């Protein structure tokens, strides 16, 4: 037997940062929640024994904070390439780190029509994620996403001209609900390392928020003809509006809502046009992927 | 042995409506999630395996979503009432129904700066929800609420001159960060009925607006001396802004973030006047109670 | 306005305790969550910010710590009422203790047939709580419960014969899947103080026993006419067989299996007698309670 | 814009199935979540709105209901190689299918000693898992695990001679508490196709059995120099119990139990070989990784 990959290190691990303003006294709050793991020359901690080569998870835990003092923690795109060009530079045997940050919401209160110094809201359970990759002689390669965002629309969305055999039940429809939770994720030109993010650094923010702002334009926007073909065009808009973006790839459950047959009761009528009461379906649910690319 | 008490019905029934004003094109959605259970001459379902006094739960399942096509299902104080009443009515054995239920957020989308007509955004898992008794002779009695509503200040909050003895450990402070999961419930005055719950139907929402509002420019603007000063002050503030309420109760997790100690690496200054990064603690939390009424 | 009511403290407190008998080299493991909440002469702090009547939360989870390092954290009945009567013989001004209690499950392995010194699977998420509530004058006041506890039965559970009215579409039937969550709680007779709660520590780990085993063998054995029928005899059965019990209580959730009608595809018989696949239904799902007494 | 890749199908499929004996009168269970997702010539979905392309979700839900009806459930690497094998030849334009189960725990209950014919509990919520992706002229590949066995030992685990530096503050230790989740995969031989599976029916039992056998006894037993340490040990055996297998994965949390200093109170001795109560703690974990093969 012989260790073919292993990686290890610290997961799950909190951060909050203030940043406080001389001028103003505003402030602003940041946390997240961040793994990196690491891999290069450990085998030996797996065949024989020899711990001399970890890097104990424990003092990878107390780098991420260190890292978090000494510099921004935004965007997180940056701050995951500072911390895992850390762990290859430090550590001679440390070939590669692997980050992973997930952005949790804390959006400034507005108080009688004003934003507030120093109070926020928790206003969706929405992430900002990025995964940054971080390879000795190889460089820096990043995925961002964003990730929990839940949408519904209550008509102008179509489903019909599938396949129908011996095993389709679904009826045709030409005016459904749709809803779904998105996951949208653009891959970044390998970067050479971390002088390159430095020069690109606006643009992070910047993607991030036309991703998100494409999503749900063409969600409310499309007449949908299927998930498939209404992610497909975020995606085709995405792409066209960075240069920088190799692949974006979009995760779609299809969230059901059943019409509810009433007429058994008094006649009630409650299908087609006639449809106001649906039965929000927890499972199962159709799941749709993509990935996008330029020709 | 002999049944002390009983009640039985459906949990977890998912309900969404929507509305279409054929005017404007404008949809409105709301989805909820309902619980009844209901009490009465039951007994001897329980003692007997007299499965004549059951109304079965599928049947109430039924009856959820029948009602909700006949009524509006907004505000849920009054859809809670419809529903109650609605079995002490139909069935003579039946001498209360419990009705829960828990409204989902889905805003109204701005795409470009203005409102879709149909397009909608799961903002926050923040709820709204109603505990509905209808007992029979008795009258309804609502209790409103809302829950899961995540904030955090950076600054202005306060912790000393605390009790001191051989168990404490815990440092006075000037100056933390404050940050709470809000659980708010106003207990309305008994309503004689139906008809007398048709006839205050404005203030539902009105009030549940004031309690949130309240509850946030309290927690923002309040210098606090603790979680029980602040929580005390909205409390007072939401009973002054509505007489139809006799209590209103808050629960309140104190979600603590601890400073980190980074001196021992590279004298770094994180404490005190110092602290920008901190360590949010998933547990343990403090919890803070209270119930307000009128002198 | 007037504090009506009012407690606070810690919650979410983990717990691990270990035994080592050096003898035998045995180790045993116990974990618990636990949360005290205190009441008292504390209206104060909320409404004037006087935190000298706080015993702050950080120092309820040092002391919940403290007590179990110097006592036994077994059973949970015990060791919540030591845990209670620590805080109103302590602070005069604290009048109530109220100490919830979750135990998680650390069962010692068996390897090759014997069981291993110091090595424990955590066998189901079922937990045994209590809730102790120690009241200055008023005695200690327990409820212990097992929760969590999901069994199912493939036959040998019926329902027919409930009311059918224009509300009714549930088929009557004598052969269905029965599943449920066991949530049981028996109320203890009040207690004088910890002297009299010590005189009966076995009789905790036995009745917890006996709630477990009848609820097993009732659910197993019983030919069900509902599930109100077979949890009044599993109640009827914990009463008679403790004196020092004066209540049982069940919640019970019914999670439905639904029969799948596949003679559309190939004539398929998967109904009735024939029925071998069923789709598990997350939600909604019957809810049915009980407490049950002494005649 | 191009798809570069695309997958879709139905997630969340739940399934029970029972089998009935006749000489016996004995029950079984079977209960697990499907997800199925078809690749192929499906781009048009995607980008030319032709729905004529797509098996529909609905319809790969019912087929995964009617495959259910027509075979056993079990070993889930069987009924996913022919689940998966259905797509690919009934559907021309379908190349791969990629099939996703998750087994959920029923056990048959004893009572009285004697094992019940059709009564059966949850005893954990480990789950047993494969992945199975069909693949149009390039066989069927199988991946098997377990997951969510939950373990804890309360000695014999070390953790000393890692490397110290200026990001180090973690004592060296010789006597822990070790505490996991495991997570262990194993990877078959790919097989030409459903004949070929249909030859090795027996070891999947067996080798998912071995796989939790080593697991545990290895863990109970090792006196664990490393996380890292112990799962190669675990991986080494399973491989060498088994000749189709390729690879063995483990990827297991580290969750940690703080000892807690209580010296401050009372000069209280809860640490080194003193230590009884410890804090578990809930987040950050260690996350440990590795993927063994043959030489
Ligand atoms: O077993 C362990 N492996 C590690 O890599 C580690 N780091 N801190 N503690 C640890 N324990
Ligand atoms: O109302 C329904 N719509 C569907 O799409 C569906 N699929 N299975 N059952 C269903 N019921
Ligand atoms: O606001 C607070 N209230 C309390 O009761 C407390 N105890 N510790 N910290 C605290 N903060
Ligand atoms: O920084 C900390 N603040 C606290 O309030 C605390 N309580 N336990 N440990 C702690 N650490
Ligand atoms: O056991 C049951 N009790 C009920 O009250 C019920 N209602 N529908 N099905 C049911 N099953
Ligand atoms: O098969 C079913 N059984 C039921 O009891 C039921 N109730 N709603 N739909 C149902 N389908
Ligand atoms: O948008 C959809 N795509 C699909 O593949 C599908 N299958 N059923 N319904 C569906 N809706
Ligand atoms: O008791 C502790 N053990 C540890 O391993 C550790 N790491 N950070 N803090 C800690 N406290
Ligand atoms: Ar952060
Ligand atoms: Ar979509
Ligand atoms: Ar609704
Ligand atoms: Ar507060
Ligand atoms: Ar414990
Ligand atoms: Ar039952
Ligand atoms: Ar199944
Ligand atoms: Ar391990
Ligand atoms: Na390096
Ligand atoms: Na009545
Ligand atoms: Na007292
Ligand atoms: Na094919």
């Amino acid at each position: 037997s012989a260790v073919k990959a292993a990686r290890y290190g610290k997961d799950n691990v909190r951060v909050y940062k203030v940043h406080k303003d001389e001028k103003t006294g505003v402030q602003t709050v940041y946390e997240m929640t961040v793994c990196v793991l690491l891999e290069g020359e450990i085998e030996t901690s797996y065949t024989k024994a020899d711990n001399s080569v970890i890097v104990a998870t424990d003092s990878i835990k107390n780098t991420i904070y260190i890292t978090a003092k000494q510099n921004p923690v935004t965007p997180p795109e940056l701050f995951g390439s500072i911390l895992g060009t850390h762990f290859i530079e430090k550590y001679n045997h440390i070939h590669a780190a692997h980050v992973n940050i997930v952005c949790h919401r804390w959006t400034r209160m507005d108080i009688d029509g004003k934003p507030h110094p120093h109070s926020f809201i928790r206003d969706s359970e929405e992430k900002r994620n990025v995964q940054v990759d971080v390879v000795e002689g190889k460089g820096i390669d990043i995925k961002s996403s964003l990730s929990g965002l839940t949408v519904l629309k209550s008509t102008n969305s179509q489903f019909w001209g599938f396949l129908r055999d011996e095993y389709t039940t679904l009826k045709e429809t030409w005016d459904r609900i749709l809803s779904t939770d998105v996951d949208a994720t653009w891959q970044w030109k390998n970067f050479s390392g971390l002088q390159e993010v430095r020069s690109h650094v606006p643009k992070f923010d910047a993607t991030w928020a036309t991703a998100r702002e494409v999503t749900l334009k063409t969600f409310a926007e499309d007449n949908s003809a299927s998930v498939q073909a209404t992610m497909y065009k975020m995606a085709e808009q995405i792409l066209a509006r960075q240069q920088l973006i190799e692949t974006v790839e979009y995760s779609l459950p299809n969230k059901h809502y059943f019409e509810i047959d009433l007429s058994w009761h008094k006649g009630l009528q409650n299908t087609g046009k006639n449809a106001e009461v649906f039965a929000p379906q927890s499972d199962p649910n159709g799941l749709i992927k993509c990935t996008v690319g330029r020709s």
